[PDB]
Formats: structure tokens, sequence, C-alpha cells
């Protein structure tokens, strides 16, 4: 089942796999057993996967080509996936800690997500404006940017590497991609999969290693057109800023979230009780969109509290190699901690534990048991922060303004679900609540038809959808003028 | 005719409501050395008042909470407004900025149209339904206002540039903080006084005149601006994006700085490219972020073509912008005047060829440079890459379209693009390859708001006008309502 | 309010000239029974005439070849012009038509949005750029004006629907021959007027007056008209659709019958749901394409909603249009006033009256009382048939599967009103009933950033929004290299 | 490697083929020898196939599928069309007698078809208008109209069908399809291939036979919600009256063609010459967007068509399965002689044929030449009619308004082609030609991205492209308070 040695990946720059010198030594954070070997890239290394993807990018192999050569490999890719599910899975699952169903179910979305990139490939297109007058002929192109720095966060390391990459190829863009140190595997899996589905080389290259080196030196690429950065407002602002003293380089951003998910009484409350249990406790709570903040009617307020302390002790934790596990392992034992220490911090703020609260001992791995607080004040630091654990905040209220701005009340704005089967209040909430992705009766739900992001601090621009494609072009609007020019100049 | 008896002090506009400043920025005429103008330097308690204002406003839904229709007929009315007040709105435009009055005029309709185009956009800012997602999930993308938008405008186009934003972010349901440049401050102030007469609700558009360094800076670090529109230097756009990245990740509509090609083939009506070219570059006395300063030109026609653009420069109607024959106008500020000149200097210091210009147009009063055209230029001369901001041409020559594109293309920026030639395929290989977001092909600046306007590179980010740009001042939603009966998670 | 002295004489527009009649139309008030316009009998050489300075207008550019900019001007002066004539406007619109001078000028707001619309919808009005084909290959998808555009309205809101069709297919710098209905021209005259006034070339828009019989039929079998816009009944409708096939091949955006359900929830707001029910069927006197001729009302809340509907339909202030107080006006026409008395005969097939039933008699005019049938049995003539009067037909559902079905048994799909609180049962419906208008919780709310038009025979096309104006244009793909 | 005995095919009924009871035999018209017997359907047949539909339909499992899973079907049978590439070839080859390069090579934008459709069934999206106020909002929904019929054409029997059948399932819309009769194999075919794509039952009937019996009925069916139609532009209008007669069905027709080609002296002349005989010659000339008419500027005109006689007598004419043929045989025997007789009636009238004019005589199938006419004057049949084979009639002109006069000269509006360096030129003919599919300095070089269509006689609505898909879609407008 587990890797007898972990095992030694390469990285990938122009169609080349690369071995590495120096190497991160990637222990699964379920089964605390080495698993991979990935190797710490250099600068040096960023900057000839740029050159490779500015070549790539340059020389028309990729955005040269027609759309449906760019869908046919995209196509290629996502049946690459399907045939690669449980490998990829595999990997994902030994890297990540997530639950075997759960990384399986993840790459019929990353299939999805490559279907949706191939058919947005044929399907991205600009303006005519032929309603300018007789001799003024306007249209609007859109063109690949270019070359896309990739940075992606260990949470859902294929899932958002797929609902990013074929986003960004299908425009014609080319990728310099770093996963995360610790879930880097199925990027560099992902990068085989492209080759195999006939991506040119350089397209699509993987340097693998760590934030503060190569991460950071794609933000101050001075040719990388835009970055793709998933992870932490914190190092989304590093990226900011690293683009204002690099090359001004194109940022989209999906940073953080402190996700509100509004119950209202008149919701189906077992449902809504499910959905926020899983809403919290999906990828172990390690999820940007994790209904973190549970904003219920005062009415139902403490039963639903109850109801959903019913479904999280219920949730399956285990092996995430069990096919019955539904959440996994923390991935990342600094994230551990931090979700440890916020439930320590709010029982010390005075909040009232409902639920879990503790590690759950394997005597292997590190798994943290669903945990709901209530008597969460708005300003103890588990109402705001980002616990990026299955820690649920409880807060009450009595009318559908204080519920959005409870729910407003956020730095971020990633997120949003609102539970209730009142039209009115579905639409008010919906419309007033400041969040990027709204589930209205459900959670974590629509595939990549649909753009996603974040607003206010939860990052910048939109992903998925013909909006993720359009994301990565550039406008050009172009004005003809056909009639003869009347001079300026007698 | 007629210039000021005392310079006009202005208020600044805050909640509806103007406000006497404390201290004042003393404007004169750069065409006239003569005092204008007297604008309050506003506070930083005075912009958080304003974004106080702004956020109220957007919050009470006095405005975003309204039908588009609403929206539509208040920029619909301003748009009448403008037309009404075109040669007030553009006397006060030539006196800070010294832009000749017929450009100032002319520049009006183009505020009109953007008025229009907004209120038009108002009503067709649309999101996505997607139907399509199965019987029991609905989804659909809501675009909505995205808040309290910071503006920031430069003095080039002071009232162009402004109504190339201010009625696309108030479009969909944005309120404004506006700051324009400080030497160009009254007309965004007339654009207060024009929107409250359209019946623009309180707090909605709200100017904080002032400099970059203070208000400015205030406003781009500001926690609660939700977005900012700034127009102007590519160093200061940075300034905008360090920030946000310091503040609250407010996203910025950035309109910087360019260096922009005009590709001129021999196949091409030279005589008309010869205009555009000379236009392109004196245009507001090339004070232009869509110039066409970069000279791109077949070398079998470049020498023909260099002479015909001079021949065209010299006769450049240069003078007191208020005579309407006056083409070109004075250089707007001291600084800009000096750095033009500095680039001049450079140029000939770096062993650039001048061809005509080089030099002041001495009125005796204000600051006027000459249409000044640079051949032998090389790529890594000064004048090649720096943008000058005067009116002054740099002319490279090229054999190949490659060339031509690679030349076109050698710049940090992303601006603009003209392409002059009859053959469409040098047309459309020169528009599809060289990264500018606004080309033009056998034209020069031409195209109303129906377009978006923006940058490649160090260019921008975003873009303007359009339906474009008025989404690009929304926030995307999406929305997955899940009917029928939810498959528990938990067993 | 004063009515005419004597009927006021109207020309007819071709060319940007008023054209003396030869033969009248005489028009008396359908609310006051005194004649009030006097409209021109139009020709096929008229219509020819007209046809002719419409192709002219087009093919010189004088329009089309202008910037969407310059049709946005006269859009938007013509906007500003229906404003300063609300009250002009609104006054021959009663004349005409009977309706209330109130609604009337409501209307007119809507008429200006429209103009509004398509002021910004001609600048926004674009195609797709395909650059994503390969380096050798462009593509492009132009929109462009499909050249001269027959427009045919009805009577029941002359102006309005002619507001909501003429500046959308002038937006794209498409030309237009209007015939308005014989008996409600006026209004369509004017707009000619107001046009002209605010800067619409000569040609661009022409109104023949005239009959369905010689106008109409010539203009849906014209040879020279590219797009018809047709509003009126589904009968006419296919004779408009053979009309296309028998000449040019002109596309035709119809906007035809309905039946439209408005299905109401015992768990919507009722006291609203009533209040909509009522103004669903008794707005414009139930002479309305998107009124809500069938009440599907949940059962455990029927009778008892349909006394609601009763008491409310019953407190509607029937009279004088030009009473601002009037609520109803008069039905239009004879022959639609014996139409819907004969349906409210054809009703009393056992339908059991609740309210109405008969004309209201203030000695002059025609009015009928809002009338509501329940017991009705969906293979009644009142349950299927559009009575195009105040006349609401109710039926009970048990389920939403039912209310669906209900809703769905109809040839037609123009509109439909869904009333309920539960989003689960407001979507169901929303998604599942085949109408091209829907109101969730509201009713007739829309303004005109949204397309208009029906499923089924309810017609072709849509109206309205960006989508109206593309509609008349035509799609040109373009691959270069 | 011809069928030994003519291969019988059953027609496709809900995810079942049925056996003929009735058979038309068609014979390869290439080979003349038998090569199918197809089932002559009835109406009945038709009626069975449309309550299939409809059931499919209603019942969710298509329309009711998350795009997802309709683009998984459509990306699923793009790969079984890839597999079976060589045997759709084949048997499209056999029934149309096209080479088997170009039937191959067909199958390849057959391929893109599905792959752009499944891409559409995913972006298939309405609108949101959340800009209306605090207290309405507002929707645009798309839905599968329905049930559509689909007849198509035998010049490109597989290409057309492909062109529009996953175009319309991508909504969630069911298809009844009737194809030529003399080309209804690879139809049959696209059936299989589908229902080993996982398409549910009732989704995808071809119901072959007749026009006159099957398609007939289809335009007639008060079941079918939309007809797409390809073919004649008589039929065309046929249909058109069908619809106005039976339910008001909407239809996509894409009807004939005239198709000019306007050749500027400034342009590539070499390539448009390559281009201006490929376009005639294309499927030997049975294409409805053929370039019928080449418009060649005067000062260059007899030059021209000199480099196209030359182009048009190195045209490989042969046994289609020969990989090296470029033009196959006529189709039918009545498309045959009609080619003929304008070959004919173009002699008689006057034209001066420059080459080709007759058969070519292989001994077994019907072949003819590819054929150029100069001296073309506006009133020849050669001229205006549609002849749908190999014929050239060529036209010289002077100015740009000449040549766009020209253009326009017919009533048709299907496709257009200008060739000329000159970016002002090529963008006034693009613009001001009437032509709904437009090539500069290309022909037939469109994929699947953009929408195809006419304007005027040559069709109503637009297939292809996101649009395409989008036709087959009801506007729904929601408006919620
Ligand atoms: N869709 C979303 O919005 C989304 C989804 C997932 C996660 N997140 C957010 O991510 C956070 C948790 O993920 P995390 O702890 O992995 O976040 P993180 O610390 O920001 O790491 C994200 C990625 O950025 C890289 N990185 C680190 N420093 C960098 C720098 N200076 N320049 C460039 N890249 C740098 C990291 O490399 P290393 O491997 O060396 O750390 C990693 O690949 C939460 O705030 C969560 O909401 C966002
Ligand atoms: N559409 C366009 O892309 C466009 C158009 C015009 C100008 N530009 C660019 O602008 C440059 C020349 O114009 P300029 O000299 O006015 O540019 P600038 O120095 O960037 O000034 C532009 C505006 O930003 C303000 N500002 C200055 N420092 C700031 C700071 N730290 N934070 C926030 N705002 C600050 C200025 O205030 P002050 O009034 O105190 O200076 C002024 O209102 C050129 O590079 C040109 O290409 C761009």
């Amino acid at each position: 089942s587990l890797p007898l040695k972990p095992r030694e990946f390469g990285f990938f720059i122009d169609g080349e796999w690369r071995a590495g010198k120096d190497f991160f030594d990637r222990s699964s954070p379920a089964h605390d057993v080495p698993v991979t070997r990935i190797p710490r890239c250099t600068r040096e290394d960023l900057d000839e996967a740029v050159a490779a993807a500015r070549r790539a990018f340059e020389n028309g192999s990729w955005a040269g080509l027609a759309a449906a050569d760019r869908a046919a490999v995209l196509l290629k890719a996502a049946g690459l996936l399907r045939e690669r599910r449980d490998d990829i899975a595999y990997w994902e699952v030994l890297e990540n800690g997530k639950p075997i169903s759960q990384a399986k179910g993840e790459i019929d979305h990353c299939i999805a997500c490559f279907e949706m990139a191939a058919g947005a490939a044929r399907m991205l297109h600009g303006d005519t404006f032929n309603n300018l007058g007789e001799g003024l002929f306007g249209m609007v192109l859109r063109e690949p940017i270019g070359v896309v720095g990739l940075i992606t966060p260990w949470n859902f390391p294929f899932m958002i590497l797929c609902e990013r990459a074929p986003f960004i190829l299908a425009s014609g863009c080319t990728l310099v991609v770093k996963p995360a140190e610790v879930t880097s595997a199925t990027t560099l899996l992902l990068a085989e999969i492209l080759a195999d589905a006939g991506l040119p080389k350089g397209v699509f290259n993987v340097v693998t290693g760590t934030g503060r080196t190569v991460g950071q030196a794609m933000t101050e690429h001075q040719d990388i057109d835009m970055l793709s950065f998933t992870g932490s407002t914190g190092v989304g602002k590093s990226c900011i800023h690293a683009a204002a003293d690099s090359n001004l380089k194109k940022l989209g951003l999906e940073l953080g979230g402190k996700n509100p998910i509004v119950v209202f009484a008149d919701s189906n409350l077992e449902d809504a009780a499910d959905a926020v249990a899983f809403g919290i406790s999906f990828n172990t709570g390690q999820c940007a969109v994790s209904s973190s903040r549970l904003i219920v009617e005062r009415s139902v307020a403490e039963k639903f509290e109850r109801l959903v302390v019913a479904k999280m002790e219920k949730i399956r934790v285990g092996d995430p190699f069990d096919p019955e596990t539904q959440i996994g392992a923390i991935t990342t034992e600094a994230q551990n901690k931090t979700i440890l220490d916020y439930i320590a911090k709010g029982k010390a703020e005075g909040a009232k534990l409902l639920c879990g609260g503790g590690i759950v001992d394997f005597g292997k791995g590190q798994y943290i048991q669903p945990t709901l607080f209530t008597d969460v004040k708005p300003s103890m630091g588990i109402a705001r922060d980002e616990i990026f654990g299955p820690v649920l905040a409880s807060f009450h209220f009595d009318t559908v303004d204080e519920a959005i701005a409870i729910a407003n009340d956020t730095v971020y704005g990633l997120a949003a679900s609102v539970w209730s089967k009142d039209i009115d209040k579905a639409l008010a909430v919906t419309r007033r609540v400041r969040a990027g992705r709204f589930w209205v009766n459900t959670i974590m739900s629509g595939g990549p038809e649909t753009p996603l992001g974040g607003f206010k601090q939860s990052g910048w621009g939109r992903e998925a959808g013909l909006y993720g494609v359009e994301e990565y072009t550039q406008i050009k609007s172009v004005h003809i003028e056909t009639g003869k020019r009347s001079h300026w100049i007698s």
C-alpha cells in the first residue's frame, strides 16, 4: 500500500524531467512514512522554466495553435486524468492526507476543469464593434497574456492545480508551476499527463521548491506576465508587492477566507446541519471555502449547533486510504499546530466548545476532530482568523440584516452559504453578502462552468469558467479606420 | 479670451456637500503664468470622511440599490449637463492644463459619449445564468458594484480621463472618492457639481483634492476603499500596488505609462500616416499616455517618412490654448516641462539625431515645447525607452514585419500601438502580435468608449470604458442553488 | 380633460414627410364614443413607397452607416422628447385605446426606458472576435442591421409596444416601416414626429397606417422588407409566417398570443398574490398578451384565495380613462369586446362565475367587469383560449408538478407568474413552465433590460434588451487567412 | 471494398434499431452498385420517434442532466467518431460520392463540432440582471427548446448532421433526424455512435425516408418544438409554411446560396485562383457555400480566369475511394441533370465556356467537370440560379462598389469570399456584402467556433458556435421581487 521507499521526483522544464540535487523529503501526513522526495529548485531553475515557458509561448508552439489543438491536448489530458485517477489520488493522499474517496472525487472535478477549459479554449472570444460608423471598425481581441506563473497550496494540490492550469493553458498561455513543497507529486504527475496529452515542451513547467525561494522568485520574475497565486492572504500580499517591484505582472489571487454559512430557521435544518458539518469538515477544514462561521437564526441556533455536533461526531475520521474515511490528516505540522492553537485560543477567550476541540489520536499522523465553538464574540481570534482547520465558530442572529452584517463582518469574502427555504432571505443574503462563491441550500457544489474567486482580501480575479480562461488573456481593443483620414495638420 | 480676474477658489466635495478648504494649492495657468484657481489641499481626515460618505452612500442603497435605470438617468442627465457646460468645463480645463480650447471642447464630446456609454452599460451590466447544471442545481453569476472606489487621475486629460472612469465606475452602483491631479483639480470639481445637478445622490461622488503623496497615497492605503482606479505613471502605479498589498488588498484598475509604437509600412498611405504620426506624438503636446512616441517605419521609406513627419510637425499650430486654431498647448507642469527638455537633451547627448523641434516655443509666457522628432535612435537610448510624456518622437527603422513587431514590443509598456499599412496581413500581424491594449490600424487615438481601453505589461491592470470598464468595478459572485433533496454527506 | 371637438386628421409618414391621406379610417374613442382621430387608410403603393424610403435610408448609410453614437444620440433625444410629450402622447394613446391616462403615462416611462436601453444597446451591439483560431486564421462574428424592418403592432399597447420594438430595431441601424393597429395609429404617428424632431434621418422610420388586410399583409409579403416585427394574434403571426415563406424569407420576430399562468402557492404572500392576480388579469382591462389569464392556485388556499381575488377584483376602479384614479379603461374594439363577452358567455360550459361576467355601463364606451371563473375544467374555452379581456380562469392544484403541468397545458408560452416564498417551488415552476417572460412574486415588473418573448405559439425571437437589438441584426462570420 | 449486397439499415427510435418495411435502395452515385437499403419510414414511425424524443426530453434523461453529462456523451461521441472515421467515411463516400480524403477530413470537422458542442454544453448560459434594484432581481435563462427536428441534405450528410445534432443535443434538446433519403447511412451510424457514447434512448432518433413523407411530417408535427432544416430554399419555405400551419415551431433554416468570391487585382491571384477553383469544385460544387460567382477585377479578370481554368483542369476527378481524387460524383441523378442543364443553359444564353462544360466519363458514375463561364450577364440563369455543381460564373468589376453590388446581386446571402491584400477592400466587401459566412483571403476555412448561416433567402438562424447551441434554446426572462 504505502511506498517502501519515498518516490524521488524530478522537476519539469521544457518537456525535460530534471533530476534534483537538493530535495524536500515529504512524509505522509497521515502515516508518518516517507512518501516522496521533491527537488528543491533554485531561482536559476525557475529562470530556465520561465525561459522555456517564454520560448514555448513566443514560438507559437501553443498560443499559435488553433484553439482546437489546445482543446485536443486538454481533452486528452482530461482523458488521461480519468485513466490515472487512482494513481493521482494515491499520490495526492500520500502527500496531502485527504481521504482517498475525496481525492478520487476531486479528480472528477479536475477532469471537468480540463474539459471546461478545452471547451473554453474554443469559445474564448473578444468583441467586434461593427456599429462604430462607415469607416471605423472596432474589435476587442483576447490573446493569452503569455508566461503565467502558477503557485498552488497544499490543501487541494491537484484540484486547485486543475482549477487553474487548464484554464490558463486554454488561451495559449504557458505555465511555470510551483506547487506546495509538501504536495508537489501530483503536480509533477500533471506535468507528465500533459506531456502524454501532447502538450508541447515548455508550456507546462514545474519548478518545485519553497515559497521563499521559487515562489518569491516567480512573483518577482521579470518575465512572468501573470501569476496565479492560491494561498494565504499574507503571501498573496507578498505576491502583490513582488508584482509592483518587478514587472507589474498581473495576479490572479485566490487567498484566505472566513466564510459565513448563514442558516435560517426555515431552512431544512437536517440538510443545513449536514452541509455545515461538511462545509467546515471537508478536507479537515483545510479549505479556503470552508464554512468556518456559522451564522444561524437565534430561534434554532442552539438546536442547530447541536445538529451540527451530531453531524460532526459521525464524520468518519481515519486512514485516508480507508474508502470510508471522510476527513483525513492535517497536511502540515505548522497548520496542525495553528489549528490546535486556535482551538486553545477559542477556549481561552471564553468560547464554548460544543464538540471536538482536540486531536484524533491514531498513534500515527495528525488528525483533528471537527470542532464547533459557540458563544463566539466577533472580537475573538477564532471569529476573525482563518483557522484552516475543521473549526466552526457559531454566531446567532435575529434578522436578515444582522445575518448579512455578521456574514460580512470579515476582511475576507471568498465564499458564503445561505440555508433558507425563503427565496427573499436566500436572495437577500446572496445579493448582500460580499462573497465570490455563494451556495444557496448547498455547499461546495458547482463545477468549473462558473468563475470562482473572492471579494475583499480573499483575492483578485476569477478562476474557472470562461472567466478563468479570460483572466489569463489580455484585452486588445483595435480600431481600424477604413475611410481616408481627415488630416489633423493642413 | 479672458482669464479670471482673481483665481477661482474651489471647495472640495464630500457627501453631496461642498467644503471650504483650509489650506489651498494655488494653480496658475501653465499657458499664461497667471493665477487661475485655488484648490483645497485636503487632509487625510477629509479623505476618511469622503470614504465614509462613499461607504455610507454605497451601503445604504442610495445608489447601488437603485435600478440601473436610475443610475442611467443620472449619467444621461450628467451627459446632458456636460453638453450644456462644455464651454465652461473646457475653459477651466484649458486654464489648469494648458491644452487648446478646441481640443478641450472636443474632449468633452468624448466625455459625453462616456457618460452615455456608462448610462447604457448601467442597464446592460449583467452576469450569467447556468441553467444547464442539472435539474437540482441552478447556477448563476452575479455582478455587483465592488463598493467604494478610489479614483486618482492625472493632469494630462483631467476631465476626460475622469469621465473615462467615473461614469463607468458609477454605472454599476459603485461610489467614488476622487483625487484629481493637484494642478488640474478644477474640472473634476466641476464634474462633482454636474453630477449633483444630474441628481447623483450625496456621497456617491466625492472629490478630495490634494497631492498624490498625501491624499492619493492615503487613498491607495485606505482600509475602506474596495477598488482604486489609478491613471498615471507606472512608478506611482507601483506605489498603488504596494499600498493595496499593505492595506486591504483593494483591487486596482491601473492605467499607467506607455512608450507606444506607431508602425508605418511602406505600403501605408504615408501622408495619412505622417499626419497621424505627427498628431500621435503632438496631441496634448505629447502629454498623452497613448501617444505614438516610437515611430517604427519601414527602412525603405524611413527617411521620406521622417521628413514627412517633420513637415507635419513644423505646421502644428503651437500657441495660446484659447486660440481655437491652436493645435497643441502648454506643458501642464514645470516638472514635466523640465523632464521633456531633459529627455531632449539626453536624446542629443546619447547621439540621436534631432530632425525638428528639440526646444521650447517661447511666447514669453507659459511653457511650450516644439514637436520633436529624433532619428538614429538606438533601442538602449533613454528616449527609446523612457516615456518622455512630451511631443518627442523617436524614429526606428525596420525591414521586416517581424522586426517592426520586435521593435514595437521592445518596451516594458504595452498601452497602445498604431500600425499603418494597407496590407491586411501586415496590419493583422502587427495588431495581433504587438503587446498593446489599444490598437489603431490606419488611425490613431480613435474609437469611442464602446470599447475597453487599457494596457499590457507595465502599462496597467484592467480595462476601462466599454461594458468591460463597468464590469471592472464590479465583483463577480457565483451562486449555486441546490433544489430538491440534499444527499447527506454524513450517514 | 377635453375630448377633441373634431377628430384630429393625421397624415402618414414616409421619408420624413407627412403625407395627406386620401381615404381615412375614422376612429372614435372606445371609452367615449366620440370621433377622436382620422387616420390615412394607406395603399400597397404607400407601403411600397415607405419600404423604398426605408430601403434608401438604409442603403445610403444615413442611419446604419452612422456611428452607434449618432443613433444613440437620436434615440436619447427621442427619449427626451417622449418625456416632454408624455402628456400629449398619453392623451392620444387614451383617446384611441381607452386605457387609463395614469397607465398610459406610466407606459410612457417604460417607452423612455426602452429608448434609453436601445440607445445604450446601440453602442454595445457587438459580435465576437475569435483570436484563438491559430496565428494564420483570424475569426470574427459581425453584427449588422438586417436592413428594412417592417413593424406591425397591435392596439392594446400601441405606443408602448411600438417603443418596445422600434428603438431596438433602430439602434442597430435598421430602418423601419411601421403599420400600427388601424384603430390605434395616432401615437405611432406621434412617434414618427418625435423621431423626426429627435433628428432621425428621413426614411428611417416610416408609418404606413391602415388595415392588416391591406398594409400589414403587404408588409409581410414585401419583397424588400428584410425582417418583420409582428406583435399581435398567433393567427396573424402564422399569416406573417406564410407571407415570409411566399415572399423573400424575411425574418420574423413574432410576439403572439398567450394564455399565461399565474401559479399561486399557499406559502406565497397571498395578499400580494391576490393583488397581483387581480392586476395581472385586469391591467389594460385584460387586453394584454402577458396577462395572467389562468390562476393556478394551491387547493389548500384556493377558494380562500379566489375570495381575495374576488375582493380585490371588485375594488378595481373602472371608469373614464381620463380619470387619474381609473385603473381599467375601455375595451379598445367592438370585436374584442364581443369576443370577451362571448367568452364570458361560453364560460357560463359550466364554469362558476365568481365576479364580473358583464359589461360596466357608464352609458358610453365599452367597459367589461374584471371577471373571475372557478370550477374551470382544462377543456373549457375560457380555460384554454386567449380571451384578451379581464377574465380570469381559476384552476386548483395540490403539487408543484400539477401546477407546472397545468401551467404548461397551453399551446402558448408567453408569460408566467409564480407566487411562493419557497425558493424551491419558485425555481421549479420558473424553470419548468415553458414561458418566455416569468415573474416570481411579482407581475409585469421587468424593464427593457431583459429580452421579452414567448415559447411555443406565443412567438419567435425576443424583443427588448440587447437581445432585441441583436434580433434585428444579421450575424456575419468572417474568417481571414 | 464495395458492398457485395446493399447494407440494409434499420431506423433508430428510442435507442432501438427498427427494421424497415418499405425500403429506399441507394446505389453508389460514383459506382452504380447497390450500396444501402434504407427504411422508408412512415409518418407513424416519425410520430413514434417524436414521442420518444418528447419522452426523453420530458423525463429529464437528457435535458435534466448536468451539462457535464451531456458534454461527456458528446466528447465520447467525438472519440467514437475518431475511432470510426474510416467506417463513417466509407459509407459516406458510398452514398454521397464525395472523395474518401474529403469524407475523412469532413469527419475531423465533425469531431471538432462534437467537441465544440460538448464545450458549449457547459458554457450555455443566460444573464443575471443584478442591476435592477435592491427589490428586483432579473434573470435570463436559456433552456433546451425541447424536441428538435433535424432534416439534412445529401451533399454533406455526416458533416451537416454533426454541424447540427451535437449543438442541438448540447442544450438538452432531443432529436428526430431525417437525413437525405439518398444519404442516410452515416446518420444511422451517428445514431449508433451516440448510443455507444451513452446518449440516452430517445434523445437521437433517425427516421429515414423522404422529405415529402417524413420531412413534411416533421415540419408539420404538433410536437416538434423547433426544426433544423438544411436544404433547398424551396423546401425551406415549405418548412416555414408547415411551421405556420402546425405548432409555430422555430426553424433553423440553412438554405440555398449563390455565393460570390470577389477577387481583386491586389489579391494573391494564384492563391485566389486556387481558392476559386476549390470554392466551386469542392464537393463537386454540391455545396451551399460554394463560390459560384467569381467577381473579379476587370484589370486582371481574363488573366485570373485563365489561372482558374488551369486550376480546374488539374483538379483530380475520379473514383472517390482513390485518396488522390479531389472531387467526386454528383450525388443524385436529378442534381446531375440540373447541373448539366444549367451548363446547357449557360451556353444557350450566350455565356462563354472557358473550361469543363461536360461530364467526366468514367463508364460508371455521374461526374461533372469543373466548369467556368465568363461573359456572364446578371440576367443569365447560371448567374442567378443555384446550380449546386462545379459551375463557376465569372463577372468583372472596376470598382469596389461594383464588386459589392454584383456580390449582393442575389436573393441569397449564405456565403461570400473576398480576395485582396488591401485591408480596406477586404473590410469594405466583408462589411457590405450580405452573406452570413465570409472568407477573407480564404474559402471554407472556419471551424465550429463560429456561427454559420445566411442572410436573406439563404436561411434563418445560425448553427455551430455557442450561438448555434443557443439557437435551440428558449430565452426565459425571470423577474423576482
Ligand atoms: N481558492 C482559494 O482561495 C484557496 C485555496 C487553498 C488555499 N488558500 C489559502 O491558503 C492558506 C493556506 O494555504 P498555505 O498555508 O499553503 O498558504 P501559503 O503559505 O500562502 O502557501 C501557498 C503557496 O504559496 C507558496 N509561497 C510561500 N511563500 C511564497 C512567497 N513569498 N512567494 C510566492 N509563493 C510563496 C507556498 O510555497 P511553500 O510550499 O513553500 O509553502 C505554497 O505553494 C489559507 O489562507 C487558505 O485560505 C486559498
Ligand atoms: N490612460 C493612461 O494610461 C494614462 C493617462 C494619463 C497619464 N498616464 C501616465 O501618467 C504619467 C504622467 O502623468 P502624471 O505625471 O500625472 O503621473 P503621476 O505622477 O503618476 O500622477 C498621477 C496621479 O497620481 C497621483 N499620485 C502621485 N503620487 C501618488 C501616490 N503615491 N499615491 C497615489 N496617487 C499618487 C498624482 O497626484 P499629484 O497631483 O500630486 O501628482 C496624480 O493625481 C505618464 O507615465 C503617463 O503615461 C496614464
